[PDB]
């Protein structure tokens, strides 16, 4: 396989937010995500700090402890599935990801076609990650929860 | 600013350094010791080295670590333990905790010679995953470990 971009990256809320997919990945620990042989893609959100990030993250750093829900809709068939992307690390660094059955899903029409993808992103405080707020070392308030949308044509597992 | 604690350690693909500074105010409230009750903010500064074996780019903050500390005054014999919590300041993410020194009601945590230990477990304990396929996979995570520092605490810098 290879790494396929999904729509255009957004710059929002002090972050660059891109979506990509690749071949299904084998992940440890076993059992917390869909096994590679049962999936058709690995969906990733690639989210890093912009310059002048208002929450203290240096430019280029991965944004950790985000809650990222996704909804994937085939607009041709109407099929919809949702889940949460989980934090993990690959050889090129940390990301948020999930293995997803597409052609292999028999409970809907998740075959080749036109898709709408939405990420629903909540800030790190939802997971109990802290921020300094004192004058001397403090940072700005976190963004409120938000959505980003992408449209893309799915043409099959990277093969 | 920040006072260095002993000398940094390089292990398991990470640079592990300790510093302290004046107490800070953290949100959300009710988790970190309140600034007025504390004498220092202790930080563990943990970043990837070159060729990190778990795929983290050089210089990246190492996230999802579980970290406890033990602080021992070697002059008095006083020892306290706690947990460092992940948070972000104006100089980026770290693991930190406000700590009562002079203001600790138990006594024995004043100006003096100290030993500081961190007990660190890997991100998989908090459910963080790793790719293990041939193309994009990375090696196994470190077993829980400790690292030790010696320093002189010269009093609260607040
Ligand atoms: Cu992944
Ligand atoms: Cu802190």
């Amino acid at each position: 396989g290879g790494e396929v971009p999904i729509g255009d990256p957004k710059e929002l809320n002090g972050m660059e937010i891109a979506a990509v997919y690749l071949q299904p990945i084998e992940m440890e620990p076993r059992g917390i995500d869909l096994a590679a042989s049962l999936a058709d893609i690995h969906l990733e959100a690639d989210i890093h700090a912009l310059k002048n990030n208002p929450n203290g993250f240096p430019e280029g750093f991965w944004m950790p402890y985000l809650t990222i829900a996704y909804e994937l809709k085939n607009t041709d068939t109407g099929a919809i599935k949702r889940g949460t992307l989980m934090p993990m690390v690959a050889d090129d660094g940390p990301h948020y990801g999930a293995n997803i059955a597409m052609e292999k899903d028999k409970k809907g029409g998740f075959g080749v076609g036109n898709y709408e993808l939405t990420f629903y992103i909540s800030n790190p405080e939802k997971q109990g990650f802290g921020r300094h707020v004192d004058e001397e070392t403090g940072v700005g308030k976190w963004f409120e929860p938000f959505k980003v949308d992408y449209k893309f044509k799915y043409t099959g597992t990277p093969k």
